[PDB]
Parts: structure tokens; C-alpha cells; sequence
């Protein structure tokens, strides 16, 4: 959770004036995680049950989540599944709540996906082929989107909050700004097109979806922006190689047995050019470096605990050393 927005926020406080506007009893709200969001389960008056994520015009405007909302009701209007956004009492999106020290608390409801989170059962190459396959199919929806209100534009990838590694790390930390820099200046030298760059998920991981009758609906749609197809790719790896639901024998072997299977299904669905997968390693490079923001906006830097610093240790020093992600050859999935 962003440390600023832990600063504001009294629980108690926010999920009573909070009720009134869902109409939910405070004291039965169940608490799921506070990684990015507040996030709940609450149940109305009705009986029935709704996702509650709660954050700040500190990291969040109201006219930004609309965007987020724009898009999700799009796919799903496609034919993609996912978790649809649920109005409030007065008929709302995104309802806010004062912050006496400025600015708001925002909240929104999102509908509760069936089905439940992969298993152990489940983590096998036709998983692998049905992420490709639902990853593909939202690329190839998202080529026809069409904002006509500029005001409500998801940001491009370039614009992300925790690259802006200037900000959280202290600035003796020169060699890790300049190969965030270095590899940004880099990217920005890919070619962007319809058919190579649009609006994207951005955080696909799975704990971002479920699986219900072997088909995957997704949620938290909470960071999505425009990239590079293959960059919305890349995040799922990074996020699969970090949290396996199995631990993994070789790190290489298994990305490669992910990738295989996901681009099968992918390539169903969408075209990827082989050029693209050798910029792999460096979109996975972007993504460690965010991470590296990330916990920084995270952290009290000033009460690091044995484990935190640790973990930063060994961040920084994976950046500046190159070490790749993994050590895979992504050369061996052309042709
Ligand atoms: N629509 C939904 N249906 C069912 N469960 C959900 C839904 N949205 C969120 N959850 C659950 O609540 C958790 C937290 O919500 P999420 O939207 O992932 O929050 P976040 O703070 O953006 N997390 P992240 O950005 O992934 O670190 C998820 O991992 C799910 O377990
Ligand atoms: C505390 C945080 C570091 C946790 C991390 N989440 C992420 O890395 C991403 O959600 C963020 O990097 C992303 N929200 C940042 C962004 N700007 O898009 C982790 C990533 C992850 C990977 C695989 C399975 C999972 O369930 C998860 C998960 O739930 O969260
Ligand atoms: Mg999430
Ligand atoms: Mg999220």
C-alpha cells in the first residue's frame, strides 16, 4: 500500500460512511488485502454480495477509474468475461468520501467473479494455452476501442507512477537510475501500431482472476494502460515465474514450457511476430525495475525491517548487474 495513502486512511472511519452509501452493515464487511487497494466483500441489505475497493486521489482520480470502466464494460460487451463494475445507492461508478486532510477516499463495486482461484490441479499447460488464448482475444477486441473523451484516457506505459524511480529512490542510487533510464530510452525505440500496441490489462497474474468451469474471468483491471502486446505478456511471465502455484524444478525449463503453451493459445486468437519475443528479457527488466518503485512507495525507508532491506538489496543490485529475469534463451521459441 502506497505509504501516503496509509496515512489517511481510518479504516473504521471510511467503511462507516462507507455503509451508507452500499448499504452494508460495517462491522460484516469481510477484509481480502490492501496491496495496491482496500479491498472487501460486503453484503447489502438484499442479502447479496459485492466487491468494495477503496483507495485515494493520492494514487487514483475518479475521471481516471472511469476510464477503467469505459474499457471493462467494452470487453465485456465483446464477449471477454470479466468482473463488471456494480453502481452505488445514488447511481454512481466511483462514490468519494472526504479526507479531512484533503482530497478523497474513492470507492467502487465490482460484481464477485465466479469460480475460485487456480489450484494445483490446475497449473498445467492448458491453463498456460487458455491465458494465451483469453490474452489474445482481448488484444485482438481492444484494437477496435475508441475513446472520444480524451478526459477519461488510461495513461501509456511510460506515464506509470512506479517508474519514477527519481522520486522513491534515494538519488545515490545513480547506477540504478541510469539503467532504468538506459532501458526506457531503448523501448521507446519500438515500433507502436494497432496491431502491436493498445489498451491493455496490464497486470495479469492469478490473483487477478478466477477459473470457473475451466474458463478464465479476470479482474483488477485497476492498472490498465497502453503498451506493447507483447509488454501485457511479459507481466504475466514476470508474474507466474515469481509466484508459481507449484514451485518450479529450472526456472528456464519452465519458462519455456509457459510460453510455449500460452502462444499456441495466443496465436489463435491474435497475431505476435517472432521479432517481438526477443524483447521479452527487457520488458521483464521494466517490470523488476517497476516492482523496484513499487516497493519504495511501499516502504517507510527510514524503519526498514532485516527482510525489507534485504529484499531491496537484492533487487538493486539484479538491476544494476543486468541479471536477466530468467535464464532463458527466448531465441528457442522462434520460427
Ligand atoms: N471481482 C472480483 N471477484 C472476486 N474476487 C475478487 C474480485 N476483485 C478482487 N477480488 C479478490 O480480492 C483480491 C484483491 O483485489 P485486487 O483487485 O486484486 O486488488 P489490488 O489491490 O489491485 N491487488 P494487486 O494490484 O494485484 O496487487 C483479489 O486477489 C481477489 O482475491
Ligand atoms: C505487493 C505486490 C508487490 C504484490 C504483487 N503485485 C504486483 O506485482 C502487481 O499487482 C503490481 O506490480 C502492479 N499493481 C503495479 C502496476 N503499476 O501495475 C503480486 C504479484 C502476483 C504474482 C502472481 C500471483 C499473485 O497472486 C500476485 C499478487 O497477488 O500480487
Ligand atoms: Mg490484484
Ligand atoms: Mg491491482
Amino acid at each position: 500500500m502506497h505509504k501516503e495513502v496509509k496515512a489517511r486512511y481510518d479504516e473504521q472511519m471510511v467503511l462507516k460512511k462507507a455503509a451508507l452509501l452500499y448499504h452494508f452493515q460495517p462491522e460484516q464487511v469481510t477484509f481480502l488485502a490492501d496491496a495496491e487497494n482496500y479491498v472487501y466483500e460486503y453484503t447489502d441489505e438484499k442479502g447479496s454480495s459485492y466487491i468494495l475497493k477503496i483507495t485515494h486521489t493520492i494514487r487514483r482520480s475518479s475521471t481516471y477509474i472511469l476510464g477503467e470502466m469505459d474499457w471493462i464494460r467494452y470487453l465485456s460487451q465483446h464477449g471477454i468475461s470479466v468482473a463488471k463494475p456494480v453502481l452505488s445507492a445514488r447511481g454512481k461508478d466511483v462514490e468519494a468520501i472526504p479526507d479531512q486532510a484533503g482530497g478523497a477516499f474513492l470507492l467502487r463495486v465490482y460484481e464477485k467473479a465466479p469460480g475460485r482461484k487456480v489450484t494445483e490441479a490446475d497449473w498445467n499447460g492448458q491453463l498456460f494455452q487458455a491465458l494465451g488464448a483469453y490474452t489474445g482475444r482481448m488484444h485482438q477486441t481492444t484494437k477496435q476501442y475508441q475513446v472520444k473523451d480524451p478526459r477519461y484516457k488510461r495513461q501509456e506505459w511510460y506515464e506509470e507512477e512506479q517508474l519514477k524511480l527519481e522520486t522513491y529512490i534515494p538519488s545515490d542510487q545513480t547506477v540504478v537510475l541510469q539503467r532504468k533510464d538506459e532501458l526506457m530510452q531503448k523501448l521507446h525505440q519500438l515500433r507502436i501500431s494497432k496491431d502491436v500496441y493498445g489498451l491493455v490489462h496490464a497486470d495479469l497474474h492469478h490473483g487477478n482472476f478466477h477459473y470457473h468451469q475451466g474458463e478464465i474471468i479476470a479482474f483488477d483491471f485497476d492498472d490498465c494502460g497502453y503498451h506493447w502486446f507483447i509488454n501485457d505478456i511479459s507481466i504475466l511471465l514476470y508474474n507466474v515465474l515469481w509466484y508459481p502455484v507449484i514451485p518450479y524444478e529450472d526456472k528456464a525449463e519452465f519458462t519455456g514450457e509457459f510460453m510455449s503453451h500460452f502462444l499456441k493459445g495466443y496465436r489463435q486468437e491474435n497475431e505476435l511476430d517472432d521479432a517481438w519475443l526477443a524483447t521479452i528479457p527487457d520488458f521483464l527488466m521494466l517490470r523488476h525495475m517497476l516492482i523496484y518503485g513499487l516497493l519504495h512507495q511501499a516502504f517507510d525507508l527510514r524503519t526498514l525491517s532485516a527482510d525489507e532491506s534485504a529484499m531491496l538489496a537484492r533487487f538493486r543490485k539484479e538491476i544494476e548487474d543486468k541479471t536477466p529475469i530468467t535464464p532463458f534463451d527466448f531465441h528457442q521459441l522462434t520460427t
